[PDB]
DNA sequence: ATTTAGTTAGATATCTAACTAAAT
DNA sequence: ATTTAGTTAGATATCTAACTAAAT
Protein backbone atom coordinates (compact mmCIF):
# COMPACT_ATOMS: atom_id res chain seq x y z
CA UNK A 1 0.00 0.00 0.00
CA UNK A 2 1.40 3.34 -0.96
CA UNK A 3 1.19 5.99 1.71
CA UNK A 4 -0.78 8.63 -0.19
CA UNK A 5 -3.93 6.04 -0.43
CA UNK A 6 -3.41 5.06 3.57
CA UNK A 7 -3.28 8.65 4.74
CA UNK A 8 -5.92 9.74 2.51
CA UNK A 9 -7.88 7.41 3.64
CA UNK A 10 -7.74 6.97 6.97
CA UNK A 11 -8.43 10.78 6.86
CA UNK A 12 -11.44 10.02 4.39
CA UNK A 13 -12.65 8.31 7.57
CA UNK A 14 -11.54 10.45 10.29
CA UNK A 15 -13.86 13.66 8.76
CA UNK A 16 -16.83 11.08 8.31
CA UNK A 17 -16.91 9.39 11.44
CA UNK A 18 -16.30 12.70 13.33
CA UNK A 19 -19.28 14.40 10.98
CA UNK A 20 -21.75 11.02 11.94
CA UNK A 21 -20.89 12.24 15.82
CA UNK A 22 -21.34 15.97 15.13
CA UNK A 23 -24.60 15.25 13.52
CA UNK A 24 -26.86 16.14 16.51
CA UNK A 25 -24.85 19.93 16.94
CA UNK A 26 -25.36 21.10 13.20
CA UNK A 27 -21.82 21.77 12.92
CA UNK A 28 -19.43 20.28 10.65
CA UNK A 29 -15.69 18.63 11.30
CA UNK A 30 -13.98 21.63 10.60
CA UNK A 31 -16.25 23.90 12.66
CA UNK A 32 -15.57 21.81 15.23
CA UNK A 33 -11.70 22.13 15.25
CA UNK A 34 -12.07 25.88 14.49
CA UNK A 35 -14.26 26.46 17.40
CA UNK A 36 -11.83 24.59 19.53
CA UNK A 37 -9.18 26.32 18.64
CA UNK A 38 -10.73 29.56 19.38
CA UNK A 39 -11.43 27.83 22.57
CA UNK A 40 -8.07 27.04 23.52
CA UNK A 41 -6.47 31.05 21.95
CA UNK A 42 -9.59 33.14 22.20
CA UNK A 43 -7.16 35.46 24.80
CA UNK A 44 -4.79 36.05 22.29
CA UNK A 45 -6.90 37.32 20.53
CA UNK A 46 -6.96 36.72 17.04
CA UNK A 47 -7.57 38.05 14.02
CA UNK A 48 -8.64 35.53 10.49
CA UNK A 49 -5.09 35.63 9.41
CA UNK A 50 -4.13 34.07 12.95
CA UNK A 51 -6.26 31.56 12.32
CA UNK A 52 -5.84 30.84 8.66
CA UNK A 53 -1.61 30.08 9.49
CA UNK A 54 -2.52 27.84 12.28
CA UNK A 55 -5.11 25.84 10.81
CA UNK A 56 -2.99 25.29 7.28
CA UNK A 57 -5.91 26.91 5.47
CA UNK A 58 -6.01 30.15 2.68
CA UNK A 59 -7.79 33.39 3.61
CA UNK A 60 -11.13 32.47 1.87
CA UNK A 61 -11.00 29.80 3.02
CA UNK A 62 -11.43 30.51 6.71
CA UNK A 63 -13.55 33.68 5.84
CA UNK A 64 -16.01 30.79 4.47
CA UNK A 65 -15.66 29.22 7.82
CA UNK A 66 -15.98 32.12 9.73
CA UNK A 67 -18.94 33.54 8.03
CA UNK A 68 -20.87 30.00 8.65
CA UNK A 69 -20.02 29.88 11.85
CA UNK A 70 -21.29 33.60 12.60
CA UNK A 71 -24.33 32.43 10.82
CA UNK A 72 -24.25 29.54 13.11
CA UNK A 73 -24.55 32.64 15.55
CA UNK A 74 -21.41 30.29 17.23
CA UNK A 75 -18.71 33.63 17.15
CA UNK A 76 -18.36 37.48 17.17
CA UNK A 77 -15.92 39.11 14.92
CA UNK A 78 -15.22 42.77 15.26
CA UNK A 79 -12.70 45.80 13.39
CA UNK A 80 -9.83 46.21 15.12
CA UNK A 81 -9.15 49.83 16.54
CA UNK A 82 -5.43 49.82 15.65
CA UNK A 83 -5.90 47.97 12.58
CA UNK A 84 -8.73 48.48 10.40
CA UNK A 85 -7.45 45.78 8.42
CA UNK A 86 -7.81 43.47 10.66
CA UNK A 87 -11.29 41.43 11.97
CA UNK A 88 -11.09 40.28 15.20
CA UNK A 89 -12.18 36.97 16.56
CA UNK A 90 -14.09 35.24 19.60
CA UNK A 91 -16.48 32.88 20.97
CA UNK A 92 -19.98 33.54 21.65
CA UNK A 93 -21.54 31.91 24.86
CA UNK A 94 -23.31 29.54 22.29
CA UNK A 95 -20.12 29.11 20.47
CA UNK A 96 -18.17 28.35 24.29
CA UNK A 97 -21.22 26.18 25.46
CA UNK A 98 -20.82 24.16 22.38
CA UNK A 99 -17.10 23.20 22.04
CA UNK A 100 -17.80 22.08 25.99
CA UNK A 101 -20.21 20.00 24.49
CA UNK A 102 -19.01 18.14 21.63
CA UNK A 103 -15.29 18.24 22.60
CA UNK A 104 -15.67 14.75 24.13
CA UNK A 105 -16.13 13.21 20.73
CA UNK A 106 -12.53 14.32 19.48
CA UNK A 107 -11.10 12.77 22.43
CA UNK A 108 -12.83 9.53 22.08
CA UNK A 109 -11.76 9.25 18.77
CA UNK A 110 -7.66 9.57 19.98
CA UNK A 111 -8.74 7.24 22.58
CA UNK A 112 -10.15 4.73 20.29
CA UNK A 113 -7.71 5.25 18.20
CA UNK A 114 -4.56 5.02 20.65
CA UNK A 115 -5.80 1.67 22.52
CA UNK A 116 -5.08 0.30 18.66
CA UNK A 117 -0.76 0.64 19.01
CA UNK A 118 1.37 0.16 22.08
CA UNK A 119 2.40 3.53 23.77
CA UNK A 120 6.18 2.71 22.45
CA UNK A 121 4.45 1.99 18.97
CA UNK A 122 1.94 5.06 19.13
CA UNK A 123 5.48 7.46 20.32
CA UNK A 124 7.28 6.13 17.69
CA UNK A 125 4.49 6.67 15.15
CA UNK A 126 3.57 10.37 16.22
CA UNK A 127 7.31 10.96 16.04
CA UNK A 128 7.69 9.13 12.32
CA UNK A 129 4.65 11.34 11.59
CA UNK A 130 6.02 14.29 12.45
CA UNK A 131 8.92 13.68 10.82
CA UNK A 132 7.19 13.10 7.37
CA UNK A 133 5.06 16.09 8.00
CA UNK A 134 8.11 17.74 8.48
CA UNK A 135 9.11 16.90 5.05
CA UNK A 136 6.61 18.55 3.29
CA UNK A 137 7.99 21.93 4.30
CA UNK B 1 2.13 15.87 21.61
CA UNK B 2 -0.29 16.39 18.78
CA UNK B 3 -3.49 14.94 18.42
CA UNK B 4 -3.43 12.04 15.95
CA UNK B 5 -6.51 13.96 13.39
CA UNK B 6 -4.44 16.94 13.69
CA UNK B 7 -1.39 14.79 11.71
CA UNK B 8 -3.27 12.54 9.34
CA UNK B 9 -5.58 16.15 8.52
CA UNK B 10 -2.27 18.02 7.85
CA UNK B 11 -0.14 15.68 5.82
CA UNK B 12 -3.36 14.93 3.88
CA UNK B 13 -3.48 18.36 3.26
CA UNK B 14 0.27 19.26 2.21
CA UNK B 15 0.15 15.77 0.08
CA UNK B 16 -2.84 16.71 -1.70
CA UNK B 17 -1.35 20.30 -2.30
CA UNK B 18 1.30 19.73 -3.98
CA UNK B 19 0.20 17.13 -5.74
CA UNK B 20 -1.79 19.49 -7.39
CA UNK B 21 0.84 22.07 -7.82
CA UNK B 22 2.59 19.43 -9.81
CA UNK B 23 -0.57 18.49 -11.36
CA UNK B 24 -1.53 21.79 -12.68
CA UNK B 25 0.74 21.40 -15.93
CA UNK B 26 -1.96 18.39 -17.30
CA UNK B 27 -5.04 20.25 -16.14
CA UNK B 28 -5.77 17.45 -13.44
CA UNK B 29 -6.46 17.48 -9.87
CA UNK B 30 -5.22 15.01 -7.28
CA UNK B 31 -8.34 12.81 -7.05
CA UNK B 32 -8.53 12.94 -10.82
CA UNK B 33 -5.31 11.32 -11.21
CA UNK B 34 -6.09 8.66 -8.68
CA UNK B 35 -9.18 7.71 -10.24
CA UNK B 36 -7.18 7.68 -13.63
CA UNK B 37 -4.98 5.62 -12.12
CA UNK B 38 -7.33 3.44 -10.83
CA UNK B 39 -8.56 2.98 -14.28
CA UNK B 40 -5.38 2.39 -15.76
CA UNK B 41 -4.92 -0.69 -13.15
CA UNK B 42 -7.99 -2.52 -13.25
CA UNK B 43 -9.75 -1.23 -16.98
CA UNK B 44 -10.04 -4.54 -17.92
CA UNK B 45 -12.56 -6.06 -15.37
CA UNK B 46 -15.71 -3.68 -17.30
CA UNK B 47 -15.87 -1.52 -13.99
CA UNK B 48 -18.81 -0.07 -12.96
CA UNK B 49 -19.61 3.40 -11.82
CA UNK B 50 -20.43 1.96 -8.47
CA UNK B 51 -17.78 -0.79 -8.36
CA UNK B 52 -15.13 2.70 -8.35
CA UNK B 53 -17.23 4.25 -6.12
CA UNK B 54 -16.75 1.01 -3.72
CA UNK B 55 -12.90 1.15 -4.71
CA UNK B 56 -12.18 4.34 -3.91
CA UNK B 57 -14.24 4.98 -0.99
CA UNK B 58 -16.20 7.60 -2.39
CA UNK B 59 -20.04 7.84 -2.62
CA UNK B 60 -21.75 7.45 -6.10
CA UNK B 61 -22.56 10.96 -6.59
CA UNK B 62 -19.19 12.11 -5.78
CA UNK B 63 -18.03 9.65 -8.25
CA UNK B 64 -20.62 10.79 -10.92
CA UNK B 65 -19.28 14.11 -10.31
CA UNK B 66 -15.82 13.40 -10.79
CA UNK B 67 -16.56 11.17 -13.65
CA UNK B 68 -18.29 13.45 -15.47
CA UNK B 69 -15.39 15.99 -15.23
CA UNK B 70 -12.77 13.48 -16.45
CA UNK B 71 -15.49 13.03 -19.50
CA UNK B 72 -15.64 16.74 -20.07
CA UNK B 73 -11.94 16.69 -20.10
CA UNK B 74 -12.60 13.84 -22.82
CA UNK B 75 -10.12 11.59 -20.89
CA UNK B 76 -12.42 8.90 -20.38
CA UNK B 77 -15.86 7.00 -22.30
CA UNK B 78 -19.05 6.17 -21.00
CA UNK B 79 -21.36 3.65 -22.14
CA UNK B 80 -24.13 1.54 -21.26
CA UNK B 81 -24.05 -2.04 -20.66
CA UNK B 82 -26.13 -4.64 -22.37
CA UNK B 83 -26.95 -7.00 -19.92
CA UNK B 84 -27.89 -3.94 -17.55
CA UNK B 85 -28.75 -1.32 -19.01
CA UNK B 86 -29.38 0.49 -15.35
CA UNK B 87 -25.67 0.46 -15.06
CA UNK B 88 -22.99 1.67 -17.43
CA UNK B 89 -19.47 0.92 -18.11
CA UNK B 90 -16.22 3.33 -17.63
CA UNK B 91 -12.78 3.04 -19.64
CA UNK B 92 -9.92 5.40 -20.26
CA UNK B 93 -9.56 6.83 -23.58
CA UNK B 94 -5.94 7.13 -25.46
CA UNK B 95 -5.76 10.68 -23.93
CA UNK B 96 -6.00 9.75 -20.81
CA UNK B 97 -4.29 6.54 -21.21
CA UNK B 98 -1.21 8.87 -22.14
CA UNK B 99 -1.80 11.07 -19.82
CA UNK B 100 -1.15 8.67 -16.75
CA UNK B 101 1.69 7.36 -18.32
CA UNK B 102 2.93 11.34 -18.20
CA UNK B 103 1.85 12.58 -14.64
CA UNK B 104 2.30 8.62 -12.44
CA UNK B 105 5.94 9.62 -11.95
CA UNK B 106 4.90 12.45 -9.41
CA UNK B 107 2.83 10.03 -7.00
CA UNK B 108 6.21 7.67 -7.11
CA UNK B 109 8.43 10.24 -7.13
CA UNK B 110 6.64 11.90 -3.78
CA UNK B 111 5.99 8.10 -2.12
CA UNK B 112 9.27 8.01 -2.78
CA UNK B 113 10.74 10.86 -1.08
CA UNK B 114 8.12 10.45 1.76
CA UNK B 115 9.59 6.63 2.03
CA UNK B 116 13.14 7.21 2.05
CA UNK B 117 13.93 8.84 5.51
CA UNK B 118 12.27 6.37 7.12
CA UNK B 119 14.04 3.13 7.77
CA UNK B 120 12.40 -0.05 5.84
CA UNK B 121 11.70 -1.44 9.05
CA UNK B 122 10.26 1.76 10.48
CA UNK B 123 8.63 1.77 6.80
CA UNK B 124 7.83 -1.78 7.46
CA UNK B 125 6.27 -1.28 10.83
CA UNK B 126 4.30 2.20 9.87
CA UNK B 127 2.41 0.70 6.87
CA UNK B 128 0.98 -2.07 9.49
CA UNK B 129 0.11 0.43 12.23
CA UNK B 130 -1.23 2.54 9.67
CA UNK B 131 -3.26 -0.11 8.32
CA UNK B 132 -4.49 -1.49 11.64
CA UNK B 133 -5.80 2.14 12.36
CA UNK B 134 -7.93 2.29 9.31
CA UNK B 135 -8.66 -1.06 9.74
CA UNK B 136 -10.27 0.07 13.17
CA UNK B 137 -12.17 3.59 11.97
CA UNK B 138 -14.05 0.93 9.14
C1' DA C 1 4.13 53.34 -4.89
C1' DT C 2 4.10 48.83 -2.33
C1' DT C 3 2.37 45.58 1.26
C1' DT C 4 -1.23 43.38 4.11
C1' DA C 5 -6.07 41.53 5.80
C1' DG C 6 -10.54 40.17 4.07
C1' DT C 7 -14.18 39.41 0.55
C1' DT C 8 -15.93 37.92 -4.03
C1' DA C 9 -16.28 34.87 -8.09
C1' DG C 10 -15.62 30.68 -10.41
C1' DA C 11 -14.60 26.00 -10.16
C1' DT C 12 -13.72 21.12 -7.97
C1' DA C 13 -14.51 17.44 -4.10
C1' DT C 14 -17.53 15.74 -1.02
C1' DC C 15 -21.79 14.45 1.65
C1' DT C 16 -27.25 13.21 2.27
C1' DA C 17 -32.01 13.20 0.49
C1' DA C 18 -34.91 12.85 -3.23
C1' DC C 19 -35.74 11.08 -7.88
C1' DT C 20 -35.69 8.54 -12.35
C1' DA C 21 -34.87 4.34 -14.92
C1' DA C 22 -34.71 -0.68 -14.62
C1' DA C 23 -33.54 -5.29 -12.73
C1' DT C 24 -35.91 -8.98 -9.04
C1' DA D 1 -43.79 -4.14 -4.41
C1' DT D 2 -38.66 -3.92 -3.66
C1' DT D 3 -34.16 -3.30 -4.67
C1' DT D 4 -30.01 -1.34 -7.52
C1' DA D 5 -27.27 2.06 -10.51
C1' DG D 6 -26.71 6.83 -11.74
C1' DT D 7 -28.29 11.82 -11.51
C1' DT D 8 -29.93 16.04 -9.58
C1' DA D 9 -30.28 19.52 -5.95
C1' DG D 10 -28.44 21.96 -2.16
C1' DA D 11 -25.14 22.16 0.94
C1' DT D 12 -19.89 22.90 3.08
C1' DA D 13 -14.90 22.93 2.53
C1' DT D 14 -10.95 24.67 -0.26
C1' DC D 15 -7.97 27.07 -3.68
C1' DT D 16 -6.49 30.53 -7.16
C1' DA D 17 -7.06 35.10 -9.02
C1' DA D 18 -8.86 39.64 -8.88
C1' DC D 19 -10.90 42.68 -6.01
C1' DT D 20 -11.61 46.71 -2.14
C1' DA D 21 -9.93 48.88 1.84
C1' DA D 22 -6.30 50.35 4.79
C1' DA D 23 -1.50 50.46 6.63
C1' DT D 24 3.72 51.85 5.34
Amino acid sequence: FTYSYLFRMISHEMKQKADQKLEQFDITNEQGHTLGYLYAHQQDGLTQNDIAKALQRTGPTVSNLLRNLERKKLIYRYVDAQDTRRKNIGLTTSGIKLVEAFTSIFDEMEQTLVSQLSEEENEQMKANLTKMLSSLQ
